[PDB]
């Protein structure tokens, strides 16, 4: 009904990391949790509404691939509480571990990711900033999608880079985001890897003249999964697939099997 954790109950220990959002610690509260304490000292009364309006959105997410919102503090600092996750994120795995993932295991991670996303949309939540860094792999099996509610241009649809008019952030923008995750998964690689220049990419992808190189997909990706990708990466936004049918193709190609 109300989800506030009164001062005292969370035992904050260890500083894991941060962001423009906030700073994230591990912690004890009826078991393990994570606490993202916002960059804010004195809560201005209109700021206690910014938060509780952002919280009312967070508590409309129940689902196994949507990070588990659990509670919000007020009294030591504005903060969001959630499940503690185990292991490391999709990014860490696809880049600075060198973990071989089999085609089987990679498709599943894509399946579980678009499971998160279709749910959020069914709920009318534009994520806005999906990427492999904000997909935490709990136990190295279960996708948990978080950090919803410059920054990272690599997952940014051309219309976002540039800017539509009345939108541009929308269900579709979330969809190009999802393709770039597909590229990462199905090439094990960040795109524009050879062209390492933020300005170049911002200017060249928004103008419609640089798009991911699909020849770097591992020779053993299915051709269903490869065509699915290039649909999502469409520069024209409304030619893009929306999420029901994205979640169809993936589960429905997943058989095959091993
Ligand atoms: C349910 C959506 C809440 S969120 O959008 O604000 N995302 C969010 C909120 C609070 C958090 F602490 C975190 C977060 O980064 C982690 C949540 N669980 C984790 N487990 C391990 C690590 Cl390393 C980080 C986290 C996080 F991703």
């Amino acid at each position: 009904d109300d989800w506030e954790i009164p001062d005292g109950q969370i035992t904050v220990g260890q500083r894991i990391g941060s962001g423009s959002f906030g700073t994230v610690y591990k912690g004890k509260w009826h078991g393990d949790v994570a606490v993202k304490m916002l960059n804010v000292t004195a809560p201005t009364p209109q700021q206690l509404q910014a938060f509780k309006n952002e919280v009312g959105v967070l508590r409309k997410t129940r689902h196994v691939n949507i990070l588990l919102f659990m509670g919000y503090s007020t009294k030591p600092q504005l903060a969001i509480v959630t499940q503690w996750c185990e292991g490391s994120s999709l990014y860490h795995h696809l880049h600075a571990s060198e973990t071989k993932f089999e085609m089987k295991k990679l498709i599943d991670i894509a399946r579980q990711t678009a499971r998160g996303m279709d749910y959020l949309h069914a709920k009318s939540i534009i994520h806005r900033d999906l990427k492999s860094n904000n997909i935490f792999l709990h136990e190295d099996n279960t996708v948990k999608i978080g950090d919803f509610g410059s920054g990272s241009i690599l997952w940014m649809a051309p219309e976002v880079i540039r800017m539509q008019d009345s939108n541009p952030y929308s269900f579709q923008s979330d969809v190009y985001a999802f393709g770039i995750v597909l590229y990462e998964l199905m090439t094990g690689q960040l795109p524009y890897s050879n062209i390492n220049n933020r300005d170049q990419i911002i200017e060249m992808v928004g103008r419609g003249s640089l798009s991911p190189d699909l020849s770097k997909v591992r020779s053993n990706c299915p051709k269903r999964m490869k065509r699915l990708m290039a649909e999502c990466l469409k520069k024209k936004r409304d030619e893009r697939p929306s999420f029901p049918r994205i979640l169809a193709e993936i589960e429905e190609l997943a058989r095959e099997l091993s």
